[PDB]
């Protein structure tokens, strides 16, 4: 019992691009642009509609970088998150009701601000690794276990 869900990273030589999500799960952190999958949508194709519905930018190439299940106790759905990044991008990021991107430069990642599994991940994504990983929450705060391991496929 897993839901699909994508997770975009625009991850440029010097800075990435990251959303503060303003309303609904998440709400109040940064993180990258994504969210469900639609009947009979690719999930690429499903990250990169999502990434124009919440930064308005236009991708074309989304590598795939990662694969992250997560769990959250006392809830029966685990969100099977596949994580993809890119570094050319069209359009300006866009801000909205829903969403405020904003570039940070990769000293500066906001990582009390982000989901606390990012500590983790974030930095093999810096480093061009892909991985696999497995996290379960209490919450929205607290990681009572985890596994992260690098992999060459995706
Ligand atoms: N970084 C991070 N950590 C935990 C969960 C998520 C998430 C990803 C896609 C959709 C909803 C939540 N992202």
């Amino acid at each position: 019992a897993s839901r699909l869900y994508t997770l975009v990273l625009v991850l440029q030589p010097q800075r990435v691009l990251l959303g503060m999500k303003k309303r609904g799960f998440g709400a109040g952190r940064w993180n990258g642009f994504g969210g469900k999958v639609q009947e009979g949508e690719t999930i690429e194709d499903g990250a990169r509609r999502e990434l124009q519905e919440e930064s308005g930018l236009t991708v074309d190439a989304l590598h795939k970088v990662g694969q992250i299940v997560f769990e959250f106790v006392g809830e029966p759905e685990l969100m099977d998150v596949h994580v993809f990044c890119t570094d050319s991008i069209q359009g300006t990021p866009v801000e909205s009701d829903e969403m405020r991107p904003c570039w940070f430069q990769l000293d500066q990642i906001p990582f009390k601000d982000m989901w606390p599994d990012d500590s983790y991940w974030f930095p093999l994504l810096l480093q061009k690794k892909k991985f696999h990983g497995y996290f379960k929450f209490q919450g929205q705060d607290t990681i009572l276990d985890y596994t992260l391991r690098e992999v060459d496929t995706v």
